[PDB]
């Protein structure tokens, strides 16, 4: 008997937050009645107009969950505003329209790891911090690179800086010295990608840059 | 017969040039003859005065190679100016005296590392670098930390950052996602020092960061 209520009705969900272009958006309507009183089931003519970008017009997937609640889901393949009106027998409910961003989205798995960096904190022969440079700061890469870019960096002012690009698939161990003897902690290692997947022509080899 | 002169007889090593206050400095003496040419043998009597900072007198220990070469070995403990004179009878040898800058050296087992990054350029569905941000990107590193601190940054470019601190030997997984989805090769290992020294109290935990 309870009626649903354009007014006391809303919407929640990502899908009217922020959406992006290669991941379906998705949000979910609250019946709510006349009364204000959640609806307890379904059954209730919801509609979802969605414009998008040029003239685009997105056809919304409604999904009558049979608890008063209806689950959306739309496509919005084209980075823009996109006006997202849900309405009850033509009336707009709470909150309605939204206008809805979307940015072109990351397709994570075509995502590498490639560029990293580490900074180094010199100590003199007290245990005291250094405050300026001069030392013998040494880097060397060992592992099975494709390409291979590092620079060996005296900060001036008592750190140093390893800045470094890597492409291909194996271990790799980076020895990192002052003076001629290893840092706590070093050599650095690090898995990229696969181990298994390394192209069986390139071999592991040592790429060493020194600052002073 | 063939005599020493100190015109021509000449200095050449790092302990002239750039001199560490945690290492020995050594020099060579090149002992040449009155005509220009190197001395054959030994024995010929060169003097070494090193005045250090704040009225420091040094000892060099002076080492007679028996080949006209004489190996100058000196203790520099306190930064700042060293005057080198090597004569020969009262009369200083070609290019001495020389100043030579003593700073505080790293000493490199007590110096750590104190910062990583890595970044990872974001793809869209076209398979081109993104120009924007606005993707969740997580970054998660597992392991046993002594200490750790992490950030997951938006670089607002189409990039995005993992910049953290660790200290502890150990054996540490960190994943990547974006959108949800590991990025190729997350997630990857990492190895700082040596897991087998792990103190067996440090427990091997998460610590998680996301952007947007």
């Amino acid at each position: 008997k309870p009626a649903p209520s354009a007014e006391h009705s809303y919407a929640e969900g990502e899908g009217l937050v922020k959406v992006f272009d290669n991941a379906p958006a998705e949000f979910t309507i609250f019946a709510v009645d006349t009364k204000g009183v959640a609806r307890t089931d379904g059954g209730d003519p919801f509609e979802v107009a969605i414009n998008g970008p040029d003239g685009l017009v997105v056809d919304a997937k409604v999904t009558d969950n049979n608890d008063g609640t209806y689950g959306v889901v739309y496509d919005a393949p084209v980075e823009g505003n996109y006006n997202v009106n849900v309405t009850l027998r033509g009336n707009p409910i709470k909150n309605m329209p939204i206008d809805v961003k979307c940015i072109e989205g990351a397709n994570g798995e075509d995502s590498s790891f490639g560029s990293f960096t580490f900074t180094v904190a010199a100590k003199n022969k007290k245990g005291e911090v250094k405050t300026y440079g001069g030392d013998k700061f040494e880097v060397s890469i060992t592992g099975p690179a494709e390409e291979i870019t590092l620079d060996a960096i005296d900060n001036q002012d008592g750190t140093y800086t390893a800045a470094y690009s890597l492409v291909g698939n194996g271990r790799f161990s980076t020895g990192v010295k002052l003076n001629g003897k290893h840092i706590e902690g070093s050599p650095f290692k690090q898995v990229l990608g696969n181990p298994g997947k390394k192209n069986p022509e390139v071999k592991s080899f040592t790429t060493t840059r020194t600052a002073n």
